[PDB]
DNA sequence: TTTT
DNA sequence: TTTT
DNA sequence: TTTT
């Protein structure tokens, strides 16, 4: 089975830990044996004008997984919202509310149904390949969801006199001369992993510690050595 | 105190990685340190023309458990089903609509308790022993989901142009020249571990690796060099 | 960031695994990088006269967070609740109504805002700290959890003709020749750790195993 | 309720 | 539903 | 709500 992915993660935290917006959308190409990825797209948000509240980056995945699965041609896109499955273009109002979500959750699909479901419709029509809500139940999903903290670390070092970044859940990662890798910390999750080639700035020092306010996330902190 | 304890696991995949059926249920005493089992039964199911729905597993389960039982004598049976500890030979559809369970699982364990609540009594009758659904809380009933995946890994060994076995949640195996190592890979769970004897065939490879669309599962896939 | 989290735990284990009381409600004092605390205060209970569904447990922690921040003067109090990380001195019925839990569990804190909320209130106009309900989120909760399951094991090294100890939830402990060091079994916390120094009696055996009625916990035994 |  |  |  060849599948893309997508997920949106990474933020920048005030000093009291509180995020100020998300970082990176990333699109992944996943393989067997289902660890990492070896093809994979990105685009950086601003995070200093993000509305966290809400959903630019459901559009901005959808879109970014599209067209990576345009390229790479996958047997099926996983997109990260826990829907039992459901194919994207199937999506209406009938389909919904039978959806065991919260109401909350109804409500908010039921917008982005207007502008998600004819997009995976035409890009069903055009391939046969189904956009699926599978969410936490998909490995590629949570291989894109590391490699979003990667390139947001990688953003950080790229935009840094001091940054903090707020990773996605329970994952680590290593700063390497030419490139940074992500690891998931979950040793459950059977050793899912993420490598981005990068140049590593000089002049500034780093640390990875857990963020106290939000247990079993981490984060990277950036300060400058001026 | 020393336990016994059942569970079935283990299951053939299709190439989409779609179960097709459970295979092995197995029975383990489990005494301190509560670790592994060194004395336990195992049943093989057929995979190709068994009812994911028809919940056959536990009927197996707590029959395999008291043969177990009559021969080591313990303290207790642990039955995998998380229902509060309850005892089984006390399960009518009075007690039934009191515990804190889902409705799907009081109408199933209604049924249930047609066979499983005579045979629970009878087996207290000449024995003192109770047969509690504990499910989820119980390490005898993790111990014996172990065993229920290195089994299942076995008969795959021992069946198989290529084979892909799901196994039971975060465990791994290890394949030795003569015997098969099963491990949790939750380190929250204390180092769970179990171990089989078995003959490995030749001209097999093995691979084990996660499931992309159940995460936190793995899969050991066997192929051919054929 | 500069913390003060409370919590109870290590119980008192019968044979048969059940637990008898509680042992430990630890306070710590939490900085950067947020791993371990390296200044705590400790209070006893009496296990074999302890009331599992009393909620003592909460008041002694709050109790104790106070004196402790009153020592090291924190800029926040975290209480092992999980009510949304709302402050205690704000919590009357109308908010707790409010609150997305459990309706046992705004029962239980309609009656504990009687004395707790007063408390916080008058804490609050004394030092600015807040007393917040942040519980499962916080990361001093949980270091404040790790002491309380070495407390209990010094509690069973000094109380030791053998004694069955239920830890906090993942954690396991490690006795070296001059004190004890207990660590969150789950990698995903990103290294929790505590160390208390203690003098080890001589003559006993001790061992840690799994709970095996109660999956995640591990158990310390120690005999004579 | 259980199963991957 | 998603984010730290 | 919390506890093993
Ligand atoms: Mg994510
Ligand atoms: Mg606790």
């Amino acid at each position: 089975m060849r599948i893309v992915a997508a997920d949106t993660g990474g933020a920048v935290l005030d000093e009291s830990f509180q995020p100020v917006g998300l970082i990176a959308t990333v699109a992944v190409l996943v393989e067997k044996p289902y660890k990492t990825s070896k093809r994979f797209l990105v685009k950086y948000a601003d995070p200093y004008n993000y509305d966290l509240s809400g959903r630019q980056a459901i559009r901005d995945e959808i879109e970014l997984a599209i067209e990576l699965a345009r390229e790479v041609s996958p047997d099926v896109i996983h997109l990260n919202s826990t829907l039992g499955g459901i194919e994207v273009r199937k999506l209406d109002e009938s389909t919904i509310d039978a959806l065991q979500i919260s109401d909350r959750g109804k409500e908010i699909w039921k917008e982005l149904s207007k502008d998600l479901q004819p997009l995976a419709k035409k890009f069903w029509e055009e391939t046969g390949i189904e956009i699926i809500a599978i969410g936490k139940s998909s490995v590629p999903v949570r291989i894109a969801e590391i490699y979003a903290g990667i390139f947001s670390v990688k953003w950080a070092l790229d935009n840094v006199g001091g940054l903090l970044v707020g990773l996605p859940r329970y994952m680590e990662v290593e700063i390497k001369k030419d490139k940074i890798i992500g690891k998931s910390l979950d040793p459950r999750e059977g050793g899912l992993y993420g490598e981005v080639k990068t140049e590593v700035p000089q002049g500034i020092k780093w640390e990875l510690y857990p963020n106290p306010l939000v247990r079993r996330f981490m984060v990277f902190e950036i300060t400058s050595k001026s």
